[PDB]
């Protein structure tokens, strides 16, 4: 059995919790229980391999902020989750990202970009400027809802492979 330690990170109520709640409980909160810090040991099966997942779920409220450091130095990879329709010029992607690398002291940390609540009214000008970002990144883009789980296992899943990939590398 591997273990792989991900970390879900992002502003506050972009839905790190309800992606997270979607993969290990088959639910969609459908309520906004601010999160302070929860973690979770989960077995899963990925590509036939049974992993556990020690998963983070985060505070994006910034009343938390002093927390990032001491969940940034354990993680092994990186969910940067937001809200496709409210990217907000992507100010809290770049913070997170630069925090990651600077923390690690690591330009090629394991990282998804997550693009959350595309089940709500979304320009096409944003889902192509997050495709854009992520490529300009070279870290993968998933789009998500925590509603309907479109992407869902999609982004757990690339994340945990690109861990598997920055391993054998
Ligand atoms: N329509 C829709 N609502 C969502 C989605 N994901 C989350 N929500 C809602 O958005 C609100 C915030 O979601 P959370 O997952 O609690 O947000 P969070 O990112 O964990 O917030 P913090 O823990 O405070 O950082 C809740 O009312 C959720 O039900 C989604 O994909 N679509
Ligand atoms: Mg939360």
């Amino acid at each position: 059995m591997t273990e792989y330690k991900l970390v879900v990170v992002g502003a506050g109520g972009v839905g790190k919790s309800a992606l997270t709640i979607q993969l290990i409980q088959n639910h969609f909160v459908d309520e906004y229980d601010p999160t302070i810090e929860d973690s979770y040991r989960k077995q899963v099966v990925i590509d036939g391999e049974t992993c556990l997942l020690d998963i983070l779920d985060t505070a994006g409220r910034e009343e938390y902020s002093a927390m990032r450091d001491q969940y940034m130095r354990t993680g092994e990879g990186f969910l940067c989750v937001f809200a496709i329709n409210n990217s907000k010029d992507f100010a809290d992607i770049n913070l997170y990202r630069e925090q990651i690398k600077r923390v690690k002291d690591s330009d090629d940390v394991p990282m998804v970009l997550v693009g959350n609540k595309c089940d709500l009214p979304t320009r096409t000008v944003d889902t192509k400027q997050a495709h854009e970002l992520a490529k300009s990144y070279g870290i993968p883009f998933i789009e998500t809802s925590a509603k309907t789980r479109q992407g869902v296992e999609d982004a757990f899943y690339t994340l945990v492979r690109e861990i598997r990939q920055y391993r054998m590398k």
